């Protein structure tokens, strides 16, 4: 599994390249791997994960939430990985095939996916929760490694991460802003996404290194 | 919403030059053009300024949004920002998820138009058991344009039974994936058609043939 550093994985939804750039670069002796969106990308174009990759040793995870048909699927995770994205988050609640779909392009690219299991707000219990559990074991037929869970609700992620086995690899959003806690997070996955929380901070490194002082021992 | 013809062309080419060509080339049939993420992430947002200018079309951002509230609301002022005049969102995510976008459209001037059940395959896993509580949803938040599966035909028509005849009602799964031109509109208001036009040999006579076929509609 890619080695996190810190556990700590930023989420920089920052929609402007100078913002974008500067908090990274202010906060990148404590993380390794940034998590980048739609709101940075639609803003600045995908040229966005080239710049990063340049500008710091980061590994970039292109958080987009892929949910559309196989066809489509296809499309966007070859542009996605055309651009350098290490990975991709990827929903599982359109179904098997649309994630057989990025799979495939992902062994073929040599690149990674993430199946994005139960969301972290309150929408979520809607309808993803009743389908979070089997969307999980849909991942483990499928052969996925990788997935994000809710730090938002500890109990859910526990399950999930049962689900997956202690082998998979689990990174986990909303910590902090959403409420959810760094370290009980961390008692599940494997590295937690933490944005608002450190970018829209005074000081984004004493945000993250605050962070970092309290999962220290883990 | 005004669809010429009732047919929305899926330009889903990846390459700036062969997705300006083919528009062109079918730019009499129709003036409603939904761009998704092949296109956008290949070419870049500014793509959807370069189809108004050349063709004055209206621009449907297909980006099937589906994260929490506040990220929802981001991608939605940066796709307007674009000059796209309608957004897809995922109903799937729940209410909030989606109110943060019909917030962001009201404030700009522009349409949300909401998915509920997919057309492919694997809709049947997940989305199908939601979609008629999600269509409920979007009635109850005040949606007014909807995007249901040509592909099952019973479903289309169930969709738009929960929604009314006042809501505007679009359908992807014409002709690659099976669905028919003509079955489809008996229920939605327009069509949405992307390999059937831009796969094809002669791209406007694929578009000639469609509308031929619901000439009567
Ligand atoms: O369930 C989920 C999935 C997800 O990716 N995210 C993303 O994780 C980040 C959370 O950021 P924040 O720490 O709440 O500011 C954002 O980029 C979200 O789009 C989330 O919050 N919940
Ligand atoms: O249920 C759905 C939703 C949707 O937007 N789409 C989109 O509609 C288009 C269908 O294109 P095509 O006519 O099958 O080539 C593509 O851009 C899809 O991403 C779909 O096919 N099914």
């Amino acid at each position: 599994v890619m080695d996190v550093m810190n556990r700590l994985i930023l989420a920089m939804d920052l929609m402007n390249r100078d913002d974008a750039l500067r908090v990274t670069g202010e906060v990148r002796e404590y993380i390794d791997t940034v998590k980048i969106g739609y709101p940075l990308v639609l803003s600045e174009g995908m040229d966005i994960i080239a710049e990063f990759r340049k500008r710091f040793g980061c590994r970039i995870i292109a958080d987009f939430k892929v949910a559309d048909i196989p066809e489509t699927n296809e499309k966007i995770c070859r542009a996605t990985f055309k651009a350098g994205a290490d990975a991709i988050i990827v929903h599982g609640f359109p179904g098997a095939d649309s994630v057989r779909a990025c799979l495939n392009v992902a062994e073929e690219m040599g690149r990674e996916v993430f199946l994005l299991t139960e969301m972290s707000h309150p929408g979520a219990e809607m309808f993803i929760q009743g389908a979070a559990d089997e969307i999980a074991r849909m991942g483990v037929d499928l052969g996925v490694k990788n997935y994000v869970g809710p730090s938002t609700r500890p109990e859910r992620l526990s399950r999930l991460r049962e689900i997956i086995g202690q082998d998979s690899f689990l990174i986990s959003p909303g910590a902090g802003a959403q409420g959810g806690d760094p370290g009980e997070t961390l008692r599940f996955a494997d590295a937690i996404i933490v944005g608002r929380s450190i970018y829209l901070a005074d000081n984004p490194a004493a945000a993250a290194a605050g962070i970092i002082e309290s999962i220290k021992d883990l």
